[PDB]
């Protein structure tokens, strides 16, 4: 705080470092020494300019604190003044790493250190562009941490290209490789380092193993109720978005719960339901009677009879014997956190997002379209990063003229309600239509990205006594 | 001052003029707009699921092998393994992704490595893995790789009105300074009256999402249309919408899809 | 009367040509031919008029806008014929025929360059090719250019664009460009002196018949349909019919 501390007025001494692994000759060469002020021994490093004049002290205690004695610039490097050229420099992260590298080479290669570290490296590298122009190769030697990789990624932009090489280490940095006897690896990473490879670009030649293992694993997961759906779309796949549409009360949820039953029972996949039309008391209740080929909630006489005889526990045990059903009950930020907890932690493979029109209309926004677009692209980014089968349910809008959508109207692809990016970022669109013959439902495949065949996929019938979607003939 | 006289400019004009890249399939394009040139930003437009990626992938495949120029992709929409498998299947005439029993054959026969080194044997193709960071990556590809064709697969997911105008001015300044051939895919807006774009509706230049400067800062716009719920779903119509260098616009030709192989090949059709 | 226009000879029949101190705007859509129409007036005011012309190609480079002039003066579509670009490389005789004088001055912060072209060079026709790459920043720029044109008295021709129509056909298919269709703000139809619009049926029977519309005139005042020009794809000159 006061001024540059002189070694005479602070009882200075140039000695070795036993617990770090640095002899006294390298500390005599650089200028790292120890003062005795305020009783406790304080270590101190010296900053010089390009000429060689002392500009700053840096004082560290026994409990790893920092203390600048005065004006701290950004164009001041720890270890810069000793060299004024050369063919190869090694840039470190901390300050003991410079002593570590100059210990093992007997002062033969120019080694500099940063004055801020990895937090403010871009500021001290942008102002130091002119010092690195007189050099021929630059070897960056940072930590093997997240902040170290971020600093070596973001600090190689302001430097001249073609000279910046990055080395890897099995330690944290150079000092643990100096302590643990790994003095044979750090001497090879200086002379032979890794060339340019920024994250984001991938060469087409060095991709053989990933393409080899990628066509080995997924694929499959057939549908149910009809054959033409699997004849045209070839099932549901990881990383896709299948969007099922209908009118009002046309059977857009019954088909999805039937597919959830077939995918949770016949194939053994963990299924995560996000039902927002009803509570969790109902969407786990109808599956019992649907597996037992009846209508459970739609008959009051059978409810008391299965309460009395104890058959309800038998029906609960024969269905939910495995942990294959994860329910959810009802901002748009925490819902994706729930889906990430269902995908990463518990391990779901089929995630159903029912009735999306009450997560874009229940949020307070002035403009609905940008919110729908941002939600859809963030959900697609989630489904592409994790790679999970994701079914999403949305609705239709009002026609301009003619019949209504709930009386046999053939739907078009522009009838999706809310925006026009619901069909641009979805991977399969299935529409269900019927006419109130009140049970003849037809399936229209509007868009398929995997195959190409669209149009009428088939016909089904809804059973009013059991609750299944049976295939018909017509 | 940075003014330029037209008197002391003789050698710069003489050294400048000392056709360009051609399109594969629908040979009425390179007769009408006279092929692709350096410093161009080409726009590709169609409806939802009409074959924009399918059309641009064949152009990448035919500019990566028969011309010998470096090709840089940017698949912002999907993973690089999918587009790599699609390129490998498309060059060897055999539809690979949409066949399950054929993918497991070539990994155990050992001829997959015979397919891999035939087309990726050179350092031609360079893939990208998913605002200013993407521009920095593309500028790094152009500087330290020297690629001639750069493909941007989906511009709608880049937007996370003036934010699109600034991006388009920045891409135009990049393609003007570096002189790289840039291909950009963009989408159409929701029609408010009549049929949809997927049932053969003539696409105008008005239908562009986001802003209105997508047609004021680009050099050429190619639209593709095809009747989806119709009699045949593969006969496409190609429409040139704007060309600064030639000017002649309109209907170019017709192509079919060839469901077995996947090559967009031209065919004959009167009207 | 002042400066005359070459092609569409109903303009100087209606607004009596251009005059000093004016701000001329050409408003058309994408693919209508705004740069070719202003290029022709740049060519016809540098050799037949004898006036110093200051260009500002903010949209294109300086190599294309010079080769375009060299080709257009010699009746040859130059930049699009590959065989003729290597046949003539007689090129220096074509070069010193129109660049042998000190008439044309191209351009590769902008107002300082324009004030240096007016003061230090003596240019009387300043052409600004693209304005959209530069509500406050547009109107402030228009008032600064208006104060500059009032202080100096230089003819100024600036290209701007049209907005996106919300109902009906587009501007590229025969819709008449009204006075409302201007981007940025509403001061573009209040601070200029004349507005010339070009209309041509792109997706039509013939794409090479442009109609010219006058939208405003502070001297004569009469507006409406001017005439009809053809393009002559072999040559490239907009000629009236
Ligand atoms: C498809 C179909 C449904 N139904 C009955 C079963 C159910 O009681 C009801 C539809 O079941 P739901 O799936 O609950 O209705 P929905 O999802 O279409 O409506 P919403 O948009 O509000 O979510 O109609 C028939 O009777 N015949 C049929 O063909
Ligand atoms: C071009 C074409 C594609 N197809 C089908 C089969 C192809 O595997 C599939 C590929 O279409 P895509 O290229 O994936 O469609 P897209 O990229 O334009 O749409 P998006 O914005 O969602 O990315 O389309 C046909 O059936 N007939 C055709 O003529
Ligand atoms: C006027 C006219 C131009 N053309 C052609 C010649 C040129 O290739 C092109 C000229 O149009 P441009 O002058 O380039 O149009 P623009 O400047 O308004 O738009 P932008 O630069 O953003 O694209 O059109 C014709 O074919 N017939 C015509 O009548
Ligand atoms: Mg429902
Ligand atoms: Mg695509
Ligand atoms: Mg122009």
């Amino acid at each position: 705080t006061y001024n540059v501390w002189n070694f005479g007025e602070s009882n200075g001494r140039y000695s070795a470092l036993t617990a770090r692994g640095i002899s006294k000759e390298t500390c005599q060469k650089a200028g790292y020494w120890i003062a005795k002020v305020d009783g406790v021994m304080y270590q101190v490093a010296d900053y010089r300019d390009q000429n060689g004049n002392i500009v700053s002290q840096k004082v560290r205690d026994k409990d790893k604190n920092f203390k600048t004695t005065g004006s701290h610039k950004s164009d001041a490097l720890f270890g810069k003044h000793l060299w004024n050229g050369g063919k190869k420099i090694v840039v470190t992260e901390g300050e003991i790493d410079m002593l570590t590298v100059m210990e093992l080479q007997d002062c033969k290669y120019p080694v500099v250190s940063l004055g801020h570290g990895a937090s403010a490296a871009k500021k001290t590298c942008a102002a130091n562009y002119e010092y690195f122009d007189q050099f021929e190769q630059i070897i960056l030697m940072f930590d093997m941490d997240e902040a170290g990789r971020k600093a070596v990624e973001e600090a190689a932009q302001v430097l001249p290209a073609g000279k910046v090489r990055v080395a890897v280490l099995p330690c944290k940095d150079a000092n643990e490789c100096h302590l643990n006897g790994h003095d044979r690896e750090i001497m090879e990473q200086v002379w032979n380092a890794g060339p340019w490879i920024p994250d984001g670009v991938v060469s087409a030649l060095s991709l053989r193993e990933r393409i080899r293992e990628h066509l080995s694993s997924s694929v499959g997961l057939l549908f149910s109720g009809c054959t033409g759906i699997n004849d045209k779309t070839l099932g549901a796949r990881g990383g896709e978005v299948i969007m099922v549409t209908s009118g009002s009360g046309m059977g857009k949820s019954t088909f999805v719960r039937q597919q959830a039953l077939q995918w949770g029972t016949a194939m053994g996949k963990k299924v995560g339901l996000a039902m927002l039309q009803e509570s969790v008391e109902e969407t786990a209740e109808d599956l019992i009677g649907l597996h037992n080929r009846v209508r459970l909630r739609q008959s009051d006489s059978l409810k008391r009879e299965i309460i009395e005889n104890g058959k309800f526990d038998q029906w609960f045990d024969e269905l939910f014997g495995n942990d294959t059903f994860h329910l959810y009950d009802s901002e748009t930020d925490r819902l994706l956190a729930k889906l990430a907890y269902m995908r990463s932690g518990l391990g779901c493979d089929v995630i159903i997002l029912d009735h999306i029109s009450i997560v874009v209309s229940a949020s307070g926004e002035s403009d609905e379209r940008k919110m729908i677009d941002n939600l859809m692209t963030k959900l697609k980014g989630f489904a592409k990063s994790t790679g999970v089968v994701l079914v999403v349910i949305c609705h239709l809008k009002n026609p301009d003229k003619g019949k209504a959508h709930e009386e046999g109207r053939p739907v078009s692809i522009t009838d999706l309600r809310g925006s026009g990016a619901l069909r641009q970022l979805s991977d399969t669109i299935i529409a269900l239509e019927r006419n109130q013959m009140p049970n003849l439902v037809l399936v229209r495949i509007l868009k398929c990205r995997f195959t190409g065949d669209t149009g009428i996929a088939g016909y089904m019938e809804y059973n009013k006594e059991t609750g299944w979607l049976e295939p018909s003939s017509y």
